[PDB]
């Protein structure tokens, strides 16, 4: 699995939370938080994703999320050792 | 060293603390996010060395556990390297 | 790239904001948690590879206290970064 760190405008939310759930991700969290290059309110959505669909995932979010102006935001594709489902106690 | 980022339920969080505690785990941050029609859940991140990673993951495993969708999931990330502030220490 | 997250003492962000845009590094993100509690300022940083130590010598810098609870910083392996306004990687 891989970790998906994406900072969005937060205009761009709800056409983000919509393409995602288009593509089919469904777990995922997020958070207001503060950027800058003066700070502009940010919204940092953090979603777990096994690696067939990390592009699919990505394309979806750099899609719904552009304006196409300096500040749009970044996507961060982490590596991740381990993942465990806490319903279960197993290791995804 | 592993960076451990654990979404749990509010109402578990005590529990979960004191469950790491015990497992002699300490330092460690937290924040609510709003995760899945969206629900609270606080994020848990915690800096381990390798030795840690296993008591840290069946302490949350155990403690926040309900059975009922939405308990959460642990990511294990790997960390290239650490800096405590304070000291200047480094760790690989 | 590698993607920096660095947890401060709020009394020491703006210290450490002005050290990083010294150090030419100013696309980041920043929040509130609650750490061990006490609030600390959690930085998230995606930075090239030239910049990772001007980044963690900007924060060590200036972050530091000398009093327990100073706080960490973590260097990442990101696998891949993105520019949204471009659609393209970095």
């Amino acid at each position: 699995m891989k970790l998906i760190v994406a900072i969005v405008r937060p205009e761009k939310l709800n056409e983000v939370l919509k393409a995602l759930f288009q593509a089919e991700v469904r777990g995922l969290t997020l958070s207001r938080v503060q950027g800058h290059g003066e700070l502009h309110e940010k919204v940092r959505l953090e979603i777990g994703v096994s690696e067939p669909f990390v592009k699919p995932t990505v394309e979806a979010i750099l899609k719904a999320a552009r304006t196409g102006e300096v500040g749009d935001g970044k996507i961060f594709v982490l590596p991740v050792e381990k993942v465990y489902r806490i319903r279960t106690g197993e290791e995804d």
